[PDB]
């Protein structure tokens, strides 16, 4: 009989708000090390990406940035937050809008109620060897619907370069075009797993700048999740057309669109 | 009486509140500027952030030892076990410093990370008698700690060569500046004081760009609760201004005022 051991006290080395621990009770496999963990996005050549200040949209705001009259929230219609951070009931989980977040060039405080991503990680993640598809991360409390979890965080990469490249199981695409790689460089949301009824939803979200070539990836839970589940989202029909000729999805859903039980019937 | 006209001059973007006070004047909280905790650019700048560009550590430890690769950067490690400047280290001609970073392997919390965990002492923007707004001390602060970060609009030598108000540019020695006349931070506000109680330091920390130093400021003696704080500006700010107006430190160490500018013409 396996129990499962302790092998880091926190994979993030003391980078995000919070410990995010890894366990094993599976396999004899340590911590993960073949990756450089990084909190925000890194560059491996020149992106130039806009960061002058004159080029942000932004809020002539006094109040915590509640009201209509908030630009930044205009910039997707409204602000999509709620008084707890969490994105609101009619929020479209389908084709989301880009979220514009307060920045440095807004009249408002940094405590305002439009710097959800920017605040960054606050739920409770534990990173821990699956059954079946190798490392995943699973909640250590109960999320609400609309909460933010994590940054898809990796290397910004060309189109070009992605194309060049041989391991793309941790490729992001951004539809200059640019992607994010999380093999080399990554945060805890390179360790998440495909499910075929996800519990979290992609949304592309400007802070600090808003070069629209590179919006950032937040997670949001899209349903309300459970104590000890595994955070999972829809990687698309790129990743599967090109996967699915070498594996088949695990995630032992009755709703599973890429099984070889899937495969088969259709 | 003293008034508290603003509980934040930062918006909540440091990490303690720097309030604003004037019990001297009607002179109302200053509004003629942006607030920026960080420094910003209105032009393309491109500093090298490629994270493969960085000197990194290898340490498994907290970097307290000779061995770190980021000390060895900086001849050694200036930093103490409480983040304080050592008492040998060079206050005339400070050594760069070089911080880590994401590429090291060591963690956040490593002794080597003072500059950029921020702000720290507790600051406030206040009406002076003779010099406008200034900032002062609200505790007792230890020779060597850091105060905070000189912070604004990076821009070129060229660009400083044509911009008319030059009375908030701190020269980074291609070459490049940080003007703080528009956009800048609580660095903005500090006074010129021939006998300085802080001196700024050059650091580097998610980049190691070279032509885009920080500024950090640490104390270089005790500074006693309520005490102003006040850098040397330096020879190109008062070859410049002292035409304009004269020091009013009112040190007996005092190089700029209209006694020591007097002395100085009859010299020369
Ligand atoms: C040769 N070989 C061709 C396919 C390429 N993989 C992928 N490319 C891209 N970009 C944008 C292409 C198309 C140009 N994106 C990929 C995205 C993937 O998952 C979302 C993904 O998964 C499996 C794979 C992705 C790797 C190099
Ligand atoms: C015309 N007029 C020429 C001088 C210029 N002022 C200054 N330039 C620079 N340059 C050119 C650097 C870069 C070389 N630096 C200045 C720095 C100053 O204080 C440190 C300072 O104070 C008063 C003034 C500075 C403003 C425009
Ligand atoms: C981004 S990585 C996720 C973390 C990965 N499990 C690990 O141990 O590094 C994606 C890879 O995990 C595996 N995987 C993720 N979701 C899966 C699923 N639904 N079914 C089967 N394998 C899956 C495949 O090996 C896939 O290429
Ligand atoms: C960077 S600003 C400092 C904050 C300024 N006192 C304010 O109220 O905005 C520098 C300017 O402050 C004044 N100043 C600073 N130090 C001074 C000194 N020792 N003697 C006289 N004026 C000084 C001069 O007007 C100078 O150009
Ligand atoms: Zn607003
Ligand atoms: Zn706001
Ligand atoms: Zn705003
Ligand atoms: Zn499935
Ligand atoms: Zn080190
Ligand atoms: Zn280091
Ligand atoms: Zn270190
Ligand atoms: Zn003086």
């Amino acid at each position: 009989i396996r129990t499962e051991k302790i092998i880091c006290r926190d994979v993030a080395r003391g980078y995000e708000n919070v410990p995010i621990p890894c366990v094993n009770g599976v396999d004899g496999e340590p911590c993960p090390e073949d990756y450089k963990y990084i909190s925000e996005n890194c560059e491996t050549s020149t992106m130039n990406i806009d960061r002058n200040i004159t080029h942000l949209q932004h809020c002539t705001c006094v109040d915590d940035c509640s009201s209509s009259n908030c630009l930044c929230g205009q910039l997707s219609i409204r602000c999509w937050y709620d008084k707890d951070g969490r994105l609101l009931q009619e929020f479209n989980k389908i084709e989301p809008p880009l979220i514009f977040e307060c920045n440095q060039a807004c009249s408002c405080w940094r405590n305002c109620k439009n710097r959800v991503v920017q605040s960054g990680i606050k739920v409770r993640l534990q990173l821990y060897r699956t059954a079946k598809m190798g490392w995943g991360v699973r909640a250590l409390q109960t999320i609400p619907q609309g909460t933010f979890i994590c940054e898809y965080v990796g290397e910004l990469i060309s189109d070009a370069e992605a194309d060049v490249r041989e391991d793309d199981s941790y490729l992001f695409d951004l539809d200059e075009v640019y992607c994010i790689d999380a093999r080399y460089y990554g945060n805890i949301s390179r360790f998440i797993n495909h499910l075929c009824d996800p519990n979290i939803i992609p949304v592309r979200v400007f802070m600090l700048h808003q070069d629209l070539r590179f919006p950032r990836i937040a997670f949001f839970s899209s349903r309300d999740i459970r104590t000890g589940e595994e955070l999972g989202f829809d990687y698309g029909d790129r990743f599967w057309d090109i996967k699915s000729k070498y594996f088949t999805c695990q995630c032992g859903s009755e709703k599973c669109k890429h099984s070889a039980e899937a495969i088969a019937l259709e």
